[PDB]
């Protein structure tokens, strides 16, 4: 019942392969629908041809800025940005799709995958999915970024959509 979402990755323009993410909309409805739409682009937005502008290798990937690009933007299906839905699930260890914010009740669209278990973020961000399938790379993509977050390398979602 749980929709899984797929991303297509790129490395400056080459394809790189392919990973999957489970949404929990059994637990957190209103956020899982959020990130499917956007990356159906149903709505006439979303992540495709988006970038990973942030990458700290042994802890996350992040990315979802899809209107500036550097983690200042992005917006979500329903508006500017909308609330902390719950707190069910944690950040329990590698592979972990939670929500960037910037501060209470500002979920946007950014989003990061984490790459280690980082509890301190448990009850401060919603998680909302985990890695499926292709979790090898998502840590090819770890081998682009670097310890202040900047990538090496053009990280992109060169095409995303849902497969079930």
């Amino acid at each position: 019942v749980n929709p899984t979402v797929f991303f297509d990755i790129a490395v400056d323009g080459e394809p790189l392969g392919r990973v999957s993410f489970e949404l929990f909309a059994d637990k957190v409805p209103k956020t899982a629908e959020n990130f499917r739409a956007l990356s159906t682009g149903e709505k006439g937005f979303g992540y495709k041809g988006s970038c990973f502008h942030r990458i700290i290798p042994g802890f996350m990937c992040q990315g979802g800025d899809f209107t500036r690009h550097n983690g200042t933007g992005g917006k979500s299906i329903y508006g500017e940005k909308f609330e902390d839905e719950n707190f069910i699930l944690k950040h329990t260890g590698p592979g972990i799709l939670s929500m960037a914010n910037a501060g209470p009740n500002t979920n946007g669209s950014q989003f990061f995958i984490c790459t280690a278990k980082t509890e301190w973020l448990d009850g401060k961000h919603v998680v909302f999915g985990k890695v499926k399938e292709g979790m090898n790379i998502v840590e090819a993509m770890e081998r682009f970024g670097s310890r202040n977050g900047k990538t090496s390398k053009k990280i992109t979602i060169a095409d995303c959509g849902q497969l079930e």
